[PDB]
DNA sequence: CGGCGTACG
DNA sequence: CGTA
DNA sequence: GCCG
C-alpha cells in the first residue's frame, strides 16, 4: 500500500465503508477545531481503507498500512470489537460538532465564521436569520436557499443543466465547450453541486468569457445568486426545473485556456484529497509544483506542456488513474 | 522535529 | 474572509 | 496524527 493516495486506485464504493465513515467524522471534527494536520491524517487513513481490496476484519490487517498509528488503529479496533467507537459517538452527539457542521454547511460560511458565531452563543439557522445584519449577501443567499442546497443533485439532473449552460456558452463564444468535472466525472450518482469546466479550442479566445456567460444565464432567469449579478471562476445558485416547480442547486463554472485544460480537468475532477495528495507528491517526491494551471520545474523555470491527463501522470512517474479511481 | 495543496472571488 |  |  503506497503512502500517497495518488499512487493507488480508489473506487467510489469499497469494502470498508463504516470504518472510513468513522475516521472521516474525526477528520471533520479536527477541521472544526483548526487542527489541519490531524484532519489530514484521519482523511488519509480513511482513504487507505477505501483502497483495500476486501474488508478489514482483524486489527492485524492494519499492520504496515500507512497512516495507521495508535489513534486510528484504536478507532478501528473498537469498531471491530463493539460496532461503535466511543470517541466517534461522543463527537457525533456533541453540541460543538453538530453546530459547526450545520453552520459550515451554509454557502458563504467557513470554519472561522462558524466558530465565531458558536462562541457568540448561536446554535440554529433561525438564530442566524434573526440577526441578518451580521450576514454577507453571499451568506444571506446560502441561508435562504439552505434547504434546497441540502438535497442531493441527481446525476439524472445534470444533462439537462449542462445543455442550458452550453446554450449560453455557445452564444457567448461559438465553439466554446463545457465539460462535466467534479464528483459526477468520478462516477458519483448524487452530488452537492455540479462543476463545469469551459474552454475554447483556439488559445486566447476564452479571455473574458465567463462574464459573458454569466450575463446570458442571468438574462435567461436561471441565476438565483452569483457574485457579479474580470473573473474566471463563478460559484452560483441555479434554478433547476422540477415537476410543477423548481429547486435551487449550486453550480460552479471555471474557464481555462485550452493550453491549461488538462491541468484544469485534473484539478477540478478531484477528489479534493486526491488533488492535495497529488500536489504534495509532485512537490515532495518529484520537485515539481502542480496547480490547476500547470506543472512547474523550479530548477529549469519551465512549464510542462501537457496534452492530456495521461501526460500529467506520466510526467509525474505515476500510473494513470481514470477519474473513477480518484475517489480518495 | 517540520510538514501538511494551491489556487481564485 | 469566502470559494473550488 | 502520522511520516520521513
Ligand atoms: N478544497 C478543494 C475543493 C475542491 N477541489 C476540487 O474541486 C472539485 C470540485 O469540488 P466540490 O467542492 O464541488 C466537491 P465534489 O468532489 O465535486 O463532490 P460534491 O460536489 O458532490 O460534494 C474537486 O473534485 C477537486 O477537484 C479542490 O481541489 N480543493
Ligand atoms: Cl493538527
Ligand atoms: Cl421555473
Ligand atoms: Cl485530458
Ligand atoms: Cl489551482
Ligand atoms: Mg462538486
Ligand atoms: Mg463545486
Ligand atoms: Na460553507
Amino acid at each position: 500500500m503506497p503512502a500517497y493516495a495518488c499512487q493507488r486506485p480508489t473506487p467510489l464504493t469499497h469494502h470498508n465503508t463504516g470504518l472510513s465513515e468513522a475516521l472521516e467524522i474525526l477528520a471533520e471534527a479536527a477541521g472544526f477545531e483548526g487542527s489541519e494536520g490531524r484532519l489530514l491524517t484521519f482523511c488519509r487513513a480513511a482513504s487507505v481503507l477505501k483502497a483495500l481490496p476486501s474488508p478489514v476484519t482483524t486489527l492485524s490487517q492494519l499492520q504496515g498500512l500507512p497512516h495507521f498509528g495508535e489513534h486510528s488503529s484504536r478507532v478501528v479496533q473498537e469498531l471491530l470489537e463493539h460496532g461503535v467507537c466511543e470517541e466517534v459517538e461522543r463527537v457525533r452527539r456533541s453540541e460543538r460538532y453538530q453546530t459547526m457542521k450545520l453552520f459550515t454547511q451554509i454557502f458563504g460560511v467557513g470554519v472561522k465564521t462558524a466558530d465565531r458565531w458558536y462562541r457568540e452563543g448561536l446554535r440554529t439557522l433561525d438564530d442566524l436569520r434573526e440577526q441578518p445584519q451580521k450576514l454577507t449577501q453571499q451568506q444571506k443567499a446560502g441561508l435562504q436557499h439552505h434547504q434546497d442546497l441540502s438535497t442531493p443533485v441527481l446525476r439524472s439532473d445534470v444533462d439537462a443543466l449542462q445543455q442550458v449552460v452550453e446554450e449560453a456558452v455557445g452564444q457567448a463564444l461559438p465553439g466554446a465547450t463545457v465539460t462535466l468535472t467534479g464528483g459526477f466525472r468520478r462516477g458519483k450518482l448524487q452530488g452537492h453541486d455540479v462543476d463545469f469546466l469551459i474552454t475554447h479550442p483556439k488559445e486566447g479566445q476564452e479571455a473574458g468569457l465567463l462574464p459573458r456567460v454569466m450575463c446570458r444565464l442571468q438574462d435567461q432567469g436561471l441565476i438565483l445568486y452569483h457574485q457579479h449579478q474580470a473573473f474566471e471562476r463563478s460559484f452560483c445558485i441555479f434554478r433547476l426545473p422540477q415537476p410543477g416547480s423548481w429547486k435551487a442547486v449550486r453550480v460552479d463554472l471555471v474557464v481555462a485556456p485550452v493550453s491549461q485544460f488538462p491541468f484544469a480537468l485534473l484539478g477540478w475532477t478531484g477528489s479534493k484529497l486526491f488533488q492535495r495528495e497529488l500536489r504534495r507528491f509532485s512537490r515532495k517526491e518529484k520537485g515539481l509544483w502542480l496547480n490547476s494551471h500547470g506543472l512547474f520545474d523550479p530548477e529549469q523555470k519551465t512549464f510542462f506542456q501537457a496534452a492530456s491527463e495521461e501526460d500529467i501522470f506520466r510526467h509525474l512517474g505515476l500510473e494513470y488513474l481514470p477519474p473513477e479511481q480518484r475517489n480518495a
